[PDB]
């Protein structure tokens, strides 16, 4: 049986409320010891430790908590057979694909989380928690980067996103698919990320104690420009926009954000459409006013890849090759 | 034959490349009247006037382009048969969800966009353009609440919303489904939307020349509270949040929109997560925070209803009552 | 509270599991069947309409627990064939009772929450799954094993289910139960109707054989907008001239079986089925000969129900 | 010396489909295929000049519903002569059977150049005909190097699909091809793919079917399950001595009483039978209702039962063994 160690750091799988048969609930309500303890059937398939990291709901998902997990899994990989890290779903594909880029260690890392706190009937984090440690204990998972399991499907920490507010079935890679399918506590991989992870990229976040600062802002009919003006007057480094079909920017915005790449802030285009690439080479010239085009990645995983980008350059024709191999 | 009335307002449908076969474009340069003689098979269904409202990409869309056009098609209702509206992608959904509030004819408002430019092989256009006619020409589209007609479907403007960001078949109402679709000229409608719509809602902006000033803010791990702070020192109306997974919001947005809601600004909560309802009764208790939930509503859409209930009451528990009715 | 029944016929869904039904409704049980639902069958659903069209009264609502595999078709016969117009809603589960994460419990919940709702009322058989209220007519599985298989796939759910209520957002505008003249009060058996795959250099055995049974219709699931590979469009436009009802469906599983595309079905004496499925329709043309052996009333059938 | 932008020679194969389709009117749906010859599809694409040297040959000229095994071998025999000819294959071919074509291709072609099917879901006399812009992709496709080593693909509404995975989701929409269980390959943007997946099953010159000397292919039909199925499908392919048969089975690929027991016989008596599902998504699974080891059945995978056809066709060329076969659908 393998080692596998459970990094814990809060969510609706840790999270309860009064009712079996009600919606409402608070995530940290159960630790580490008791989440694992409640998944007997873990002791079938590895020698699982606990340890709790943070305990919070992913919408307070945060830079210091990511440099704490990447340095901790960094630091540990030698000490175990694999990792899974429980997590809320809300921001769980940004945490997933900062690991992707960060994480240095090549055995299996599996965040899992749940879309039904721990006291609700037919509760799913139970069976996602024992499949992400069937995942993380699987040989074959190891090289194919950071992992999201849900819902007995293996999902790259990439392409990995929700797609419902509220179905147990929400974490889709909606663009390139998933890696595997999870029967009777085996894979049947498929698919690996040809997008570079892990040990091949250049991030390397072992001495760093804050990130670079970015922030998202959204497009849509007569948006203001004075959410991506306090951002360039607070002196952030970058600027992702959740533009409007394929990365298109309100004209107001579209002349903050140009002024700004202009004077030294990162921009980056994306779009608030769930599914399909920020493209170059449509309405918006971006070689022209320093723009980067974000490809498949949406507005919050954008964001993740420029706060690296933004520990390695500057430089907007740098980025944009970092936004073409990562 | 019935008269059909087509207001132009831009986007790619009007909007050419220098070539057939590369994919870069401009916006809004082609006339009403080009158009429409670029597909001269709409005689064969209906007898078409054209008229240009404005003629721009709808990533510049605008308050004052929505009060313009639901005017004229309230002043032109009597006098025609049904309305298509040529409009860019971008926004499409947002200016549909509008008419879809503010239009009292019960006769059918059909909005059409194209994906490809006009001058692309296979460019998508004309056969929308064609499919729009055939639904605003049908006399089971009237009373059915303004349309989006797109791939040879037809989508109500409440739910219908882009997929992806340049796939022909992008428009879809993504929670509950189209209302009929498109083949031979034909629409087999099995659906209407149960929301109020057009002549049942009590919005009316005949008088109006400006609307109440909402934005929306993004929510993602680690986010920054400018953007919502930007909104409130601007003395914004309303806020719709972007929330994480089902409307939740980072602890500084969090704290922002508290403080904002104190004072009389409305907030909507909704969700950057492309399908599902934003709820009440799950991790966020609305009534001590004076908070709106956006149902299924996304952030665009939330914004469209909240800058109406806006011109009606300020009142949180009244617009959580439009929430539920619109 | 209102009074549910629950009209139990196996499945891997198989009360006590669900103590909080009590909160919701007087909830008495009885065994109509018990067999896996790949095994379901006409004598199976003759059984139920008439079970549900004779017990109307005595409560005020109905739950189905059934297997999955055939849900889709149980549920489609019962929204032609019931006439009592209270709430009947069919649940199943995708895991076993004794998996962990078992999804019966909270899947029979909320089944139970849907029959006992005055807005699920005039709405047609219903299945519940997932949160999700789907109508009997466009439901259909989606994936061999995941717990959300069940969609409406072509014209989308009547509504969801959060915190136990529902918002109806649509209801289904063909044709059911009391609006249909399909009626298996007295009747024993159903029509004869076969279903016949399609697809690359197809046999025509299995259409040669529903035909040498005097098979009484004979759905074709087509390829791409129904189409039949050249074997199996002759053996069915014989049979159609010389008394078969021949109904085309597709293997493709969304999007209609449309009229005027490559088959003349008015010069052949053969049907388009619209949205409904192979298996679907076979329910509908069972119950349309029940009725007509004329190609175009059953034609006409397939535009209305 | 500077260097010059040399263009690739492509070669359209073409078969026929709704891509060479027609009808009285851009306006109506009704169509008939079997029209339109290759030479007139490339002259309808002069675009095509730009990204390749075409050549364009006629195989066959008919819809894909009467797509058949001879048609298939005369593709795959084709590709495999004229490999060293050209630096690239289009196939065009009819959407309804697409899927079927693509994977014997993909399990039968031995040339490690591009190899891309295409079609259209709208005639050539449509209005907004997507076929034009579909055939570019498919040369843009077949000329990118990038797509060497990836098996046979199907590139349809600016996507790159793997022709193990690709199926139909919808009887007309433009947007119909997917790759429903694992995902596209690559998006297509402005004549340039950003391929991020590739098929990880054994593919073209990584398997044992070869059919250079092969005239015919074993005889495998498909029965459909349902409530209150008829035996008697099942029984006439049994009765007319069948290699194999592929049950869509409904769920995870169960089979109606009567199938089942037919099928159970069958098995034992010299017939191939894969348990497939009528389902669009999912694998047929080992280890679920059915003891496939008993019945000496093979679960289909993820494999659709038109496609199981196709593998266990080429399966029944190399054994007739229950366990070499399922090993097979294990692996290819
Ligand atoms: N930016 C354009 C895109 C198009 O219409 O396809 C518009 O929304 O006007
Ligand atoms: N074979 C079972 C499958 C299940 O119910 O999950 C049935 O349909 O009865």
């Amino acid at each position: 049986l393998p080692n596998i160690t459970i990094l814990a750091t809060g969510g609706t799988i840790a999270g309860g409320g009064d009712s079996a048969t009600k919606s409402n609930y608070t995530v940290g309500k159960v630790g580490v010891e008791n989440l694992v303890n409640a998944v007997p059937q873990l002791k079938d398939i590895a020698n699982v430790k606990g340890e709790q990291v943070v305990n919070i709901g992913s919408q307070d998902m945060n830079d210091n908590v990511w440099l704490t997990l990447a340095k901790k899994i960094n630091t540990d990989c030698d000490k175990t057979d694999g990792f899974v890290i429980t997590h809320g779903t809300d921001t769980m594909e940004e945490t997933a694909y900062f690991l992707d880029l960060t994480v240095k260690c090549d055995k299996p890392v599996v965040m899992v989380g749940a879309m039904r706190p721990s006291t609700s009937m037919s509760a799913d984090g139970p069976f996602n928690l024992y499949n992400a440690v069937v995942t993380a204990a699987d040989k074959a998972s190891a090289n194919r980067g950071v992992l999201v399991v849900m819902n007995d499907t293996v999902l790259d920490g990439r392409d990995v996103t929700m797609t419902n507010t509220t179905d147990v079935a929400t974490f889709k890679s909606v663009n390139y698919g998933p890696l595997g399918y999870i029967h009777n506590g085996k894979i049947d991989y498929q698919r690996t990320p040809a997008r570079k992870h892990t040990s091949d990229t250049p991030f390397d976040v072992s001495k760093l104690n804050e990130l670079p600062k970015v922030g998202i802002v959204y497009n849509y009919a007569n948006a203001s420009d004075l959410p991506a003006k306090a951002l360039v007057d607070a002196g952030y480094d970058g600027i992702v926009s959740a533009g409007v079909g394929n990365g298109n920017l309100y004209k107001s915005v579209f002349d903050t954000l140009a002024t700004a790449a202009k004077t030294g802030t990162a921009v980056v285009r994306s779009s608030r459409v769930p599914t399909g690439a920020t493209t170059q080479d449509a309405e918006v010239d971006d070689a022209k006013y320093g723009f980067v085009a974000s490809g498949t990645l949406n507005p919050q995983k954008a964001r993740v890849l420029l706060q690296l980008a933004l520990t390695q350059t500057k430089d907007p024709q740098q980025i944009q090759q970092i936004f073409n191999q990562y």
